[PDB]
């Protein structure tokens, strides 16, 4: 259990596992986002391959949070740039100062702390969204999307 | 309090308010999404105008959930189409069968129920994302975005 030997794990199961193993808790909604970001065969659950992908990232994020935190479980908003730098999955991704500011507002609590579940969500989403662009763009400058393409990319994540 | 008379409400305050007034609870992360979707002056809090915008929607969603639910607090996944139909803010938005399927996977729990906080998130996000497209598209068929435009739209929400 929480090993995914040819079996699957859904968001509800994933939540119980992450909260028991890693921990500020992961919400069920966040786990549904994690499933959405990591699915290859889209069916609302993670097979062994998809789970391995998620797990490798989670292990990595644990290390990054441990390295960057000011104290056990406390990562400061002003150190979020260091979390990005320490996340190899983001290689080649450069965000603007303004975008960093927006993500800081979105992922940090009211006293300038970023929880582990919040950091996980942010780093996985940043990677997914940056890779979508880089992979779909024909010139690396812009992206053209159909309505249906746009809506699917922005709604299932 | 929870009235926002020239004052502001942040996501943490918003969470306490929504959970006390409406309720399955809103997570803090969901409240940060709600703030992001409703901001006009982007600073991580809702001023009186932004809060009014959020509140009008929330009142509407309450009515829709009450109308469509199978029993107190139980909205079935298979009835999500009826929630969309009953939400005037979505007027002019048509989603595909496939997109409906994806959102069902993303917003429903493991037994085919959609919680009130999940419905709120879904209906607000659908509206925001559809309006972005409709408003940015020059022909109503496609959208061209710069990298920076793409990343900002997909990360702050
Ligand atoms: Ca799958
Ligand atoms: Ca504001």
């Amino acid at each position: 259990s929480g090993l995914v030997p040819g079996s699957d794990i859904d968001a509800t199961q994933l939540q119980g596992l992450l909260n028991q193993e890693l921990l500020d808790m992961f919400s069920l909604d966040e786990c549904r986002s994690l499933v959405a970001l990591m699915e290859l065969k889209v069916n609302g659950r993670l097979d062994q391959e998809e789970f391995a992908r998620l797990w490798k990232r989670l292990v990595h994020y644990q290390h990054v949070f441990q390295k960057v935190q000011t104290s056990p479980g406390v990562l400061l908003s002003s150190d979020l740039w260091k979390a990005i730098e320490n996340t190899d999955f983001l290689r080649g991704i450069f965000i603007s100062r303004e975008l960093l500011h927006l993500v800081t507002l979105r992922y940090s609590d009211s006293v300038g702390r970023v929880s582990f579940p919040s950091l996980v969500c942010f780093l996985m989403r940043l990677e997914a969204m940056a890779k979508t662009f880089r992979n779909l763009s024909k010139d690396g400058k812009g992206l053209y999307l159909t309505e249906m393409e746009w809506m699917s990319l922005v709604m299932y994540n």
